[PDB]
Parts: structure tokens; C-alpha cells; sequence
């Protein structure tokens, strides 16, 4: 019993009624929305929720996220249903303190996933063992809009609370990877998969933003201060600050000092390292720093991106500087932007050439006032879908039914994030 389907089913002719000129929008969302509550979620015997990506049978804290936020609308009715998503929230803290360096988590201590190629400390939950920034923010991010949308606070126990203090320390040893225990090195002859210096990563200084090793598309950080997840850090450390305030949990005062210092450090980091100039001289964010000169002008479809600042709450969709970064990214400027008959959008290191991701494009929609256009990125999610009914991670510019990822629940959820704010539905 994860949800109520009385309820759910209910919120969802709700929604088709609204969207009926749409008929090819209902659709989809339909088969996204129920998909991930049928098929990628499940209650375990400890009543926490596991929450499968698709076609990778493991949990990412990334993507178990992302792929329940949509949820929170319905969970203000389905009771049930909140306590599933309150669950996740639970879920999502104990493996944090499982390993805080891992991406991504097995159902139980099994052993599955990638331990046979990768060197570095291991154990049986761990599916592999890529740190990656935001894999800390997405939980919290969790935990504060399940609050926030509904008013739960039973995520909130002594769980929630150790697993922030190992983030909140995580992330200060990570203001400097020198003092870091973290090494990773996997046997592979693909280099995006593994970091170089024998498991220690690039070079970098200092800034006072906090390290990364892979992005969110597991690739390796290519300079070490991923600019995406630093500013979903200092987003994710403002809720930590509220929810220990409002709440009185155990040691508060420490807590909401801590992450305020580290916010503040990693805001100050940002303002004096995270900026570069396209060819035009405009001021714009970069992706990745290193803080010694390096700062690469890109996007990646995955977020936390540039592109998705504004969805993450960090910065104003009218920012002049998130605009200039905006026109920069969605043009050839940006080397991962791509170009066909069919669409033109974002590529990754992780995917193959002329291939785009439908997560960039509901991205884009979600991050532009312009109705037209989400109007114009929904009709071409839904025309690119090689004729699967679902969102895919990537599909060839020139031909949609060429594709990766038959089934990918947290693209599925950010087209539907899209179609709800389309209806304005928040
Ligand atoms: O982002 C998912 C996944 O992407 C890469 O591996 C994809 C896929 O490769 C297969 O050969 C097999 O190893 C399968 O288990 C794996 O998911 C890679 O970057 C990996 O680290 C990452 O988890």
C-alpha cells in the first residue's frame, strides 16, 4: 500500500480536465505519473520507501528525489501517500549515513552494482561510489518541500538529524580535498568514468565552494567546483537553517550555525570563482571551476545544471546574468548543444553524440516565463518519444527512435513537472 488510488486516480481527471485541448499530454503524463508509483516504488520491511531508478535496479538519491517531488500535490490529499514520500525521506538519510560518498544505494546489504571494478572503501548497500554534490542536496531538498508542501514532520527524526551533521561535516572537509578520505579509481578504459591522479581528481585551490568527483551524470568533473550543486548546496543549506529553527530539533543551535557558515563560505566562493565572459563579454556563470583560472563555458542536461538554477530556487529567472548564461547555453557556444530536424537541445558526456535529453528540454520549459515555449518543448517531448509514450534519457536529433534508456522514471516525473506548470498547478 503506497498510495490510495481512489485519490490519486481522482487529482489525475483533474489534471486531464485541464489539459483536454492537450489530449496528446494526458497521455504521457498519465503513463509517467502512474509508472514510477507502480513500478519504481516500494515499502520495505522497516515501513522506510525504496524507489528504483527504471532500468537500473538500484536507488540514486538523485533520482528517487526528483522522481517523487510531482507526488506533493496529491500527497496534500492521499494521507498515504505522504507517508510513502515521508518514507523515501527516512530511506534516503540512513543510506546517507550508510556511505555519504555514494550516488547510488542497493535494497538491502547484497552486494549488487559495481564493487568488482571500483577501488575505494565498499560496502554491501553501496550500488557504486561516485560523490556527487547534489546526491546530498536532493534529500534535504526533499525533506523540506514535503514539509513545506504538507506540513509532515515525521521525516524529520534522529536520522534526518545525524545524516545533516555528516553532510553539513562532509561538505567542510570538502572545502579542501586534501584533507579528503575520498578516492575513487574504477577499471575502465572510458576516463569520464573514473578520476585521474590515481583516485585524487584534478588540481584545484581552495575557493571555499565544496569539491565534487562526478556530476549528476556520473561522468567525472572535469575542474572540481561544479557550479550547478554548489548553488543547490546553498539553496538546500537555507532549508537546513529553517527546518532546525522551526522545529527544535536536537542540537539546533550548532546545526543552524554551521550550515550558515558553510552557506555563507560556499556563497562567497561562488561570487569570487563561479564567473567567466562568453564571446560577446557578457558576465556569465560557468559550469566548472577549479579556482586556479580554469572555468569551463558548458551545460549539462542533468540537473542540478546552469540551466536549472531558477527551478532549484537559487537565482531569479529574470537574473541578467542567468540570462546571458541561458543564451550562451542554448547555443553552439556551449559544446554539448545540439542541432537536427527534429529538436535542438543538450547532449552529455554521458551520451552519444547528436543525442539530446528530454530532462533538458522540460528544464528549459520549466525555466522560461514564455508560455509558448513550454507549450512548444511539451508538444516536442511528446512528438521525440520514438513512439514509446515515455520520456527517454537521450534520443539522435535527426530521428527520435533512436534513444537511450527505454525506461527512465526521473525523466518521465520532469515531463510531467513541466505539463503541471504548464496548467499552473503548484
Ligand atoms: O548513469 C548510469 C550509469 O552510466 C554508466 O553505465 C551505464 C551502464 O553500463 C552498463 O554496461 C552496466 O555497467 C550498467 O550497470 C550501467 O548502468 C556509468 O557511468 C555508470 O557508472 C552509471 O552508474
Amino acid at each position: 500500500m503506497v498510495y490510495s488510488k481512489e485519490i490519486v486516480r481522482e487529482w489525475l481527471d483533474e489534471v486531464a480536465e485541464r489539459a483536454k485541448d492537450y489530449p496528446e499530454w494526458v497521455d504521457v503524463f498519465e503513463r509517467c505519473y502512474t509508472d514510477t508509483l507502480d513500478n519504481t516504488v516500494e515499502i520495505l520491511e522497516d515501513g522506510s520507501t525504496f524507489v528504483l531508478t527504471g532500468d537500473i535496479p538500484a536507488m540514486w538519491l538523485r533520482d528517487s528525489t526528483a522522481q517523487l517531488r510531482p507526488y506533493l500535490h496529491v500527497a496534500k490529499r492521499d494521507a498515504l501517500l505522504r507517508q510513502t514520500i515521508a518514507g523515501l525521506v527516512k530511506r534516503q538519510m540512513t543510506l546517507v549515513l550508510k556511505d555519504p560518498y555514494a550516488n547510488s544505494f542497493n535494497i538491502e546489504e547484497n552486494w549488487k552494482g559495481h564493487h568488482e571494478t571500483d577501488h575505494t572503501d565498499l560496502n554491501g548497500w553501496i550500488w557504486e561510489r561516485k560523490y556527487e554534490v547534489d546526491s546530498l542536496c536532493y534529500p534535504l531538498q526533499l525533506a523540506y518541500l514535503l514539509w513545506k508542501e504538507t506540513g509532515e514532520t515525521s521525516q524529520f527524526d534522529e536520522i534526518f538529524v545525524a545524516a545533516t551533521k555528516e553532510i553539513l561535516h562532509l561538505w567542510t572537509v570538502e572545502q579542501d580535498h586534501k584533507n579528503s578520505p575520498y578516492r575513487f579509481v574504477r577499471d575502465t578504459d572510458r576516463k569520464e568514468d573514473t578520476l585521474v591522479n590515481d583516485g585524487f581528481g584534478p588540481d584545484f585551490a581552495v575557493t571555499g565552494m565544496t569539491w565534487s568527483a562526478f556530476r549528476p551524470s556520473d561522468d567525472c568533473c572535469q575542474y572540481s567546483y561544479l557550479i550547478p550543486s554548489n548553488m543547490f548546496a546553498v539553496v538546500v543549506l537555507g532549508y537546513v537553517q529553517e527546518i532546525f529553527a522551526a522545529l527544535n530539533l536536537a542540537d539546533s543551535q550548532s546545526v543552524i550555525a554551521d550550515a550558515k557558515r558553510l552557506q555563507d563560505e560556499i556563497q562567497e566562493g561562488i561570487k569570487n570563482y563561479a564567473y567567466t565572459t562568453n564571446s560577446k563579454g557578457e558576465k556569465i556563470y560557468a559550469f566548472e571551476v577549479d579556482g586556479l583560472g580554469n572555468a569551463s563555458i558548458m551545460d549539462d542536461p542533468n540537473v542540478p545544471s546552469l540551466l536549472a538554477a531558477p527551478y532549484l530556487g537559487y537565482c531569479s529567472v529574470d537574473d541578467e546574468v542567468y540570462q546571458a548564461t541561458r543564451r550562451t547555453i542554448l547555443s553552439s557556444e556551449n559544446p554539448y548543444f545540439y542541432q537536427g530536424e527534429y529538436a535542438s537541445g543538450l547532449g552529455s558526456s554521458h551520451t552519444f553524440y547528436r543525442y539530446i535529453w528530454p530532462i533538458a528540454l522540460s528544464i528549459q520549459g520549466l525555466t522560461t516565463r514564455d508560455k509558448a515555449e513550454k507549450k512548444f518543448l511539451l508538444d516536442q517531448l511528446v512528438a521525440c518519444d520514438g513512439g514509446t509514450g515515455v520520456m527517454h534519457e537521450s534520443f539522435h536529433v535527426d530521428d527520435p527512435t533512436l534513444y537511450s534508456r527505454e525506461w527512465f522514471s526521473w525523466a518521465n516525473m520532469m515531463f510531467c513537472e513541466l505539463v503541471l506548470d504548464y496548467l499552473d498547478i503548484r
